[PDB]
Parts: structure tokens; C-alpha cells; sequence
């Protein structure tokens, strides 16, 4: 079977913790008063909550409450456990309240408000410096939550609220995230189709923090090429084949060998052979302004097949690539 694999950072963070940080499902909710909340407008159904822009009127502010739909005891627990133990967290999306919606009969996850803009409209504007600028941003998120011992596992530009007047961003939809613990194998069924990692979508279980570079390098990738998505599969299988005709099928290969993982046999008709490509096929003269050695050999140290082998979150803050953003 497969070759065991261990997170090469932040591996026995959770191990060291009292019981009480990681084990979720004792984790007893302090319920706060749901009149305090008035719901305002629905923005929208996704698939694990209803959400509303509403008025704490407590205070007079704006917040987003998402009410959830039915689902285990289990991963309401997780998400709230999760939030609490990131609230204050650079970047990290505040919960501001838990409160027992009387409709639904389900919890309402009550959080700070940002002003966002539609990240399609959003990644049409964005200079290079906004680029750099934000991926830092997303950086802090992603190696405060690794250090703290959880993976979001759904990194991707619905998840980044970004007020862009203030240049304030915010890693949100913490629904999916989980603790880290070296050797658990965990659900492959996680992020969304685009920004999965070679992992899942191998259905190798021991992932780690790495899945969450592999989403960041996909962000990046559409994001320096103007390509929307980056990897645009038609389905998790196609999926494996969008990458491996970028990043090529040997090293597709020399992965799965290394893991001792068997590609599922439906790809034997459908993979073929690819040559790894080299990252200036993707340039044009509508995106070379957005592109640069710099930003060209960060975003190939994010996508590499082997999670092992990619950027943690610490590494890539450390990149060239981030040299001319303005640091506070």
C-alpha cells in the first residue's frame, strides 16, 4: 500500500497542544442572543448555508450571518473550533457570534462584514503590485493557520474577501478546514474541482498544509496569465489531465511511483503523454505585464506534483517575488 508521508512543517503542532484545541467534537458552543441580529438582504445559497448581509443592532453594524443547513454535530463543532482557535489571526475572517437561528432551527455563524468586490471584476484590474501586494496578504493567512496546526483546504478566490478601498483582505469559509495530525488520512473530497491538489485528485489521504500551496499556486497561475480558471477541468479526471498537460505525465509519474499510488485505470485512455511545459507558453502581450522572472519561479516552486516539494507558506513570503511589495 502507500508510502506514508508527513508535513514537512508545523508537523506535531496539534500533538503539543492541550486536548481541549483539537478535539472539536467536545467542544461545547457558547450561544449568544439571535435578536441581536436583524437580516437585512440573502446574498446567497451555497452548499452548506444560506447567507445574509444583517445589522448587529447592538451596535449598529454590518455583519454576514450564515445560517447552516442540516449537517453533523461533527463539522459545526470543527468549524466553529477552528474559527475560535484562528479569531484575531492576521487575515483570518472574525467570528463574531454563534446564535440558534429559531426558523432554521440550525446555528448562524455571525461574522465581521467586508467590503468585497466580485473577484472576476476584481482580477480584471488587479497591477502586478496589487498582485504581489495580495498574495502576501493571502500568505499571513495561510501560515498562521498552518502554524496554529489546521489546513483550510478550500483556498480559492471565492473564499478571499478583499476591500480593495482599504486594501484589507480576509481568508473566509472555514467549513472545510481540519487539524493536522501527522500519519491521519483524511477525506480526498475537499476544495473545489480547480483548485484541487494532485493529491486528492489521486486520491492519496495523508495530505498535509501543502494542498492549501497547490490552491495558492492555481489563484497565482490564473491570476499572473489572466486565465480564469488556470486548470479548467470538465470533471476531477479531466482535472488530473488539465495539470499533467502543463506540468507533464513523467513527473506525473515519478509522483505516483514515489507514494507507490495507482492511477485509477480510467486514465489510461484518457492521459496520454505530455512533455512538462516551460511556464513562458502561457505569456502574451495581454498578461506580460503581470509576469516576470520573479513571479514566473515562484509560481513553479507552488505546482509541483510532489506536495512534499512545493513552498510552505514561511518559504514563499521569503521569495523574490515579494521584494518590491511595501512591508508595514
Amino acid at each position: 500500500g502507500p508510502v506514508p508521508s508527513r508535513a514537512r512543517v508545523y508537523t506535531d503542532v496539534n500533538t503539543h497542544r492541550p486536548r481541549e484545541y483539537w478535539d472539536y467534537e467536545s467542544h461545547v458552543v457558547e450561544w449568544g442572543n439571535q435578536d441581536d441580529y436583524q437580516l437585512v438582504r440573502k446574498l446567497g445559497r451555497g452548499k452548506y448555508s444560506e447567507v445574509f448581509e444583517a445589522i448587529n443592532i447592538t451596535n449598529n453594524e454590518k455583519v454576514v450571518v450564515k445560517i447552516l443547513k442540516p449537517v453533523k454535530k461533527k463539522k459545526i463543532k470543527r468549524e466553529i473550533k477552528i474559527l475560535e482557535n484562528l479569531r484575531g489571526g492576521p487575515n483570518i475572517i472574525t467570528l463574531a457570534d454563534i446564535v440558534k437561528d429559531p426558523v432554521s432551527r440550525t446555528p448562524a455563524l455571525v461574522f465581521e462584514h467586508v467590503n468585497n468586490t466580485d473577484f472576476k471584476q476584481l482580477y480584471q484590474t488587479l497591477t502586478d503590485y496589487d498582485i504581489r501586494f495580495y498574495m502576501y496578504e493571502i500568505l499571513k493567512a495561510l501560515d498562521y493557520c498552518h502554524s496554529m496546526g489546521i489546513m483550510h483546504r478550500d483556498v480559492k478566490p471565492h473564499n478571499v474577501m478583499i476591500d480593495h478601498e482599504h486594501r484589507k483582505l480576509r481568508l473566509i469559509d472555514w467549513g472545510l478546514a481540519e487539524f493536522y495530525h501527522p500519519g491521519q488520512e483524511y477525506n480526498v473530497r475537499v476544495a473545489s474541482r480547480y483548485f484541487k491538489g494532485p493529491e486528492l485528485l489521486v486520491d492519496y489521504q495523508m495530505y498535509d498544509y501543502s494542498l492549501d500551496m497547490w490552491s495558492l499556486g492555481c489563484m497565482l497561475a490564473s491570476m499572473i496569465f489572466r486565465k480564469e480558471p488556470f486548470f479548467h477541468g470538465h470533471d476531477n479526471y479531466d482535472q488530473l489531465v488539465r495539470i499533467a498537460k502543463v506540468l507533464g505525465t513523467e513527473d506525473l509519474y515519478d509522483y505516483i511511483d514515489k507514494y507507490n499510488i495507482e492511477l485509477d485505470p480510467r486514465f489510461n485512455d484518457i492521459l496520454g503523454r505530455h512533455s512538462r511545459k516551460r511556464w513562458e507558453r502561457f505569456v502574451h502581450s495581454e498578461n506580460q505585464h503581470l509576469v516576470s522572472p520573479e513571479a514566473l519561479d515562484f509560481l513553479d516552486k507552488l505546482l509541483r506534483y510532489d506536495h512534499q516539494s512545493r513552498l510552505t507558506a514561511r518559504e514563499a513570503m521569503e521569495h523574490p517575488y515579494f521584494y518590491t511589495v511595501v512591508k508595514d
